[PDB]
């Protein structure tokens, strides 16, 4: 049901679009969340997908919290999806605005290969601090499973295509 979508690789495929629209249309199997490790949602896509869910995501996630404690940097979680889809898959990128390490960018997107097909932005990216171009890169040469990527801002996908 993914539509509009251009090829960047075997499996990696990408779009101008609004993750929350994307997800309300799809309803995928799994919707990817750019999470910090206490799913605090407040702002980015964050923020926007729990809006959605009219806070029921983050409900949920104060729940799971308050049992597991905090996910780690390059960590994920499996939650509902609430309206949006069946399942969140909360990954938990580096956020260089906070002073953390790059590195585990990798170790974020391999999160991804649990799952067969996903929809998902470019984890790191916008409010998070890190090189669009270079977040790109590691998630094509990280993933092989099938992901669909959502990318909010239009002159941020034009620059990530055309330097692809
Ligand atoms: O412009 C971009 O695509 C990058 C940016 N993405 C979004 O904020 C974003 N992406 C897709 N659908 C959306 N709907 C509402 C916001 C939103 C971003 C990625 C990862 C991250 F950790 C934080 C921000």
């Amino acid at each position: 049901s993914f539509s509009g979508y251009l090829k960047l690789t075997d499996n990696v495929y990408i779009k101008n679009a609004d993750i929350v629209e994307e997800a309300k249309k799809v309803k995928p199997t799994v919707v990817v969340n750019a999470a910090n490790v206490y799913l605090k949602h407040g702002g980015g896509v964050a923020g926007a997908l729990n809006k959605a869910t009219n806070n029921a995501m983050q409900v949920e996630s104060d729940d799971y919290i308050a049992t597991n404690g905090p996910l780690k940097v390059g960590g994920s979680c499996v939650l509902s999806g609430h309206n949006l889809a069946k399942h969140c898959l909360h990954v938990v990128g580096p956020n260089v605005n906070k002073g953390e390490d790059i590195q585990l960018l990798k170790s974020a997107y391999e999160n991804f290969n649990q799952h067969e097909v996903l929809l998902a932005p470019l984890l790191s990216a916008g409010i998070f601090g890190a090189d669009p171009i270079h977040s790109l890169r590691v998630c094509v040469d990280t993933v092989r499973t099938n992901v669909y990527l959502a990318v909010f801002d239009k002159n941020l996908y034009d620059k990530l295509v055309s330097s692809f």
